[PDB]
């Protein structure tokens, strides 16, 4: 079917586009560096079966995505925004509009852009790519954090009038989410390669380690199948277990 | 001590002030409606034991309660938004600005602007009324749940970097709560008078009737005491046991 | 790879075993019946890709399943208990103890068998089916609602401690989920027949209508897969968007 | 009014016992050495404003406690056991009946045995003391977790039947709470006294101490007063903003 993947070269959209198509879904991609054409037609090149599109604005984008392949059947709205560590007074009041304008509203946008077309159809998935950083926050984040969690219930909110139309709503929450050459939000390097991280991530995720592209990828296809509608609403924390919680003195 | 009280004529402002006040704190009162000196001037009248300003913007406000009456110990932002209910094809993306923008820009400005003098002293109470909404979300309301969530999540955050100022960060998220001639929302209006309204709130609350401003006001005065820091980062659910789920064919209501 | 679902004939049972065999596991299948040679028979006479065993105790199983079928790589806790609704006052104390024993008392004690197994080879996927009832609680159902967040809270918990050895734990908690011909807990009759039980399910949940054993099993089969061992410790909501909240006199349906 | 408080002695039982005298309450207070003579009079006589009692089982003591002194119109339920922590194969299945026996089924039996004239009356409160550790849990700890977790949602479910009879109902959850000299969680020593201890507790909440006995009493009380009644169902993190999640390498 067709889908479209957001932000597709950073966080959780090399995992989700790349698993869509071979879902045998036709996947356009948004992406910032398409505003200009060596990049979007470099990327095409890269990835034959993706198509990367210019459009930049939201309503756009489904108009045109719409125009191309039909109709619009999923929707990944993979979000991102630089986090910004700050003691609460010494951010910029435009700072958090600026989280919340990345975080919350562009999700917002999409939907607002899409729904009608699933609602008639009465068929469609949208899937938000979140953040678990609200169920473990670190403190000096409040900007993304609380944006985050804003996005994570507008996915759930939705999923509430939106079931009568047949269409699911989810929102991925991840942390330690490896995400390879992408600064948004665990690179390789350092994540991967300094042991100072390393041991981190170690110490912090149950399972030890950073989650995959591929690991995000199988869940937004999962559920982009209609294999498991009736998970509408769920926000899923694909977090490895983290936090792990320091235990009592004497302890390991 | 001094609190402000945001929007004070509408949702939780008159319990928390006049609560706050019975305390003994000095209160200091936000309102749109007192940009207008005689708004202004008949509320004073009205309430001598409260004191309204007429300053709208944040750092406006906090620095004139400042500079009136010594320094800011509790913010209590009563954080309104009239809420359209809509699908969400029929907002407008301005809708959900509109939303964010009253409730989660506007208490993450109050703090922005008041944090600084509360972690010099290393004393502090912050206190965002935000709603219940997400707990038990209503099909076609997704700009006022979310943003809600939003504010409440702020709290929780705050509180972890405000905990080394000993500075507790709480939210209280009211449903079906009384607000008397305030539309903002639950009026007299229909919600005691009109027999389809009561009838409603008996069934989707398990205490069967709107809260009350008092309770409310207790709770924001308790939390502002320094009695219960410990509780820091909590949202509490004022919404008397709400939701209340339709059971099976056959059972009693 | 050999999975274990047990009490296989209600609830999840059988959609959970049916595809964990279509994706190519040997599924070894407990249920209260098979302590009758009849009924093990009968049951393997109809599913031939099934394994039946007739053990009924939790170290027993284990150990028979593992001599049989080399090893247990998947546990699916498919636990079910009888509801009775009460008002708490007319509850005994030893039917909380029954709802403990089946819900709580009974995943713990097939983790507890065979968590050793897995955590030498560093390999396994345990999945508790639990309830989505602690996310929006009908009133008089104390006892089983307090004891399904139970299994699902100690699914969570074990997975902060299995982690360490690469085996995910995740918690299902289905509501409304169709059960054919089990009576645990929403069969064909009268869930899919009866006018007031379609109309009541067509409004208290999102997707307007009952939950499959197939949306179930591919569920139980995707994560037991380790396609996406990440999610370990997610309590899932397998509801179809319930509870739906009644909205205000004058909204539609 | 009159009010029960159990394990007096432990955990929760002294700020509780002690802050709802102070509000005017005859407050019965039940413990385990109660069911001997030496300790019974020994605690009437250092505690002059609470009546200990020597019934130990449930239903028992709540029928004493209504003969002696009219009715019951508080119950705070203050639950403990001894945490083991121990990866899951290592317990026995008698280890997680204790856990259940001690943290659910003891709350349930005693809300089994006075609802009725709660219920009579259309007056009373009911207070759980449970755990914070389902919000933050450490590994080797399921047993006593999830029974935990248990009592907290016995708390909210029963909250949506006796509303119908103006009882409410909260339950409590603590982490990091002194409890003074009894061992059940957090006695002086160490959690007072030695460096270790102190610098735990200084990193994991945002407060940077332990909770205290009057802050949960003061809470105990602000809820049986009936000021606060539509609070109704709620959960309580008592827990000082604790977990504290450990940020990235590099920042403080
Ligand atoms: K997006
Ligand atoms: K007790
Ligand atoms: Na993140
Ligand atoms: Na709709
Ligand atoms: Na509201
Ligand atoms: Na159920
Ligand atoms: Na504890
Ligand atoms: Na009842």
């Amino acid at each position: 079917s067709t889908a479209i993947v957001t932000n597709v070269k950073h966080f959780g959209g090399m995992g989700s586009a790349l698993r869509l198509s071979e879902a045998g879904h036709t996947v356009a991609c948004h992406d910032e560096s398409f505003k200009q054409k060596d990049e979007l037609e470099a990327f095409a090149e890269t990835y034959p079966q993706l198509k990367p599109m210019s459009e930049q604005e939201p309503a756009e984008l489904i108009e045109a995505v719409t125009s191309a392949y039909g109709q619009v059947d999923v929707l990944v709205s993979n979000d991102i925004f630089a986090p910004e560590f700050q003691p609460i007074d010494k951010y910029a009041v435009e700072d958090y509009r600026g989280a919340v304008e990345a975080l919350q509203i562009r999700p917002f946008a999409l939907v607002n852009a899409v729904a009608s077309q699933m609602k008639k159809r009465k068929s469609g998935h949208i899937i938000f790519i979140t953040s678990a950083a609200p169920f473990g926050p670190w403190k000096e984040l409040s900007t993304y954090t609380s944006a985050r969690a804003g996005a994570s219930t507008l996915a759930n909110a939705l999923s509430k009038e939106l079931g009568e139309y047949n269409i699911p709503v989810f929102a991925i929450g991840p942390n330690y989410l490896h995400s390879e050459d992408s600064p948004y939000f665990y690179p390789t390097e350092p994540w991967k390669t300094n042991p100072e991280h390393v041991a981190h991530v170690k110490k912090v995720t149950a399972l030890q380690r950073l989650g995959t592209q591929k690991e995000l990828g199988e869940l937004v296809a999962f559920l982009a199948s209609g294999s498991c509608d009736y998970l509408t609403g769920q926000v899923f924390w694909l977090a490895g277990g983290f936090p792990m919680i320091e235990r009592f003195p004497g302890m390991p």
